[PDB]
Parts: C-alpha cells; sequence; structure tokens
C-alpha cells in the first residue's frame, strides 16, 4: 500500500536536472532561437493546494507566470512560450495531470512525487521533456 495527495507538490521547488526540454519546444512550435536561450532558464516553481483548488507560480528572479484553477474546470492559460490553451487539471494515480489544447493539438503536464523530489514530464506527441525538482 501507498498514499499520495495533491497537497504533497504544495512549496517551492528548484530545478536541479533537465531532459529534452528544447526538443519538447520543438513539438510546441518554438522557434530555434527562442527555445536554445530558454533552456538555460532555471525558473523555480511555488505551487500551493487549498481544497481542489491549485496555483502553479513559474518564478524566474525576473519574470512571474501564474495560473489558479479548481481540479476538474477547464480554463484559459497563457503559457510561458505563448500559446492561448485551453487547460484542465486533474488529480489522479498519485499525478497532478495538466492537459493542455490549443489549434487542434493537445500537450500534457505531469507533475508526481517520487522519494520526495518533484518529477515533471512534459510530453507533446513524440517528444518528451522530464525534470527533477527540490524542496528548498
Amino acid at each position: 500500500s501507498h498514499m499520495a495527495s495533491l497537497k504533497d507538490l504544495e512549496g517551492k521547488w528548484r530545478l536541479m536536472e533537465s531532459h529534452g526540454f528544447e526538443e519538447y519546444m520543438k513539438e510546441l512550435g518554438v522557434g530555434l532561437a527562442l527555445r536554445k536561450m530558454a533552456a538555460m532558464a532555471k525558473p523555480d516553481c511555488i505551487i500551493t493546494c487549498d481544497g481542489n483548488n491549485i496555483t502553479v507560480k513559474t518564478e524566474s528572479t525576473v519574470k512571474t507566470t501564474v495560473f489558479s484553477c479548481n481540479l476538474g474546470e477547464k480554463f484559459e492559460e497563457t503559457t510561458a512560450d505563448g500559446r492561448k490553451t485551453e487547460t484542465v487539471c486533474t488529480f489522479q494515480d498519485g499525478a497532478l495531470v495538466q492537459h493542455q489544447q490549443w489549434d487542434g493539438k493537445e500537450s500534457t503536464i505531469t507533475r508526481k512525487l517520487k522519494d520526495g523530489k518533484m518529477i515533471v514530464e512534459c510530453v507533446m506527441n513524440n517528444a518528451t521533456c522530464t525534470r527533477v525538482y527540490e524542496k528548498v
């Protein structure tokens, strides 16, 4: 037996390692010059959790992006790379699943605790960005 809750994601996370970020952004339609520079950005991720209410804050020291939703409700997101998406967050199988849709396409961000590190997987089509965060 084991248990994972939404609440266990709540907190301040620092990027420790990243793989596939650029190939992922090549999928989302980001330009060659734009994605090579973004791969160097190491933003913190601050998550807060109330009921089925979550806030997900990307904090780079210079720019703040923030989203807020009730799980299960579709809402308008404007993303760091500038997509106008329709997102739905849900929590199942121990993972916050963030489902993005825009212009007939789709992308999934999954955040899940493993050994106390937050593992974040961003999938679009064939491309995968796996990243590891440490509590701060």
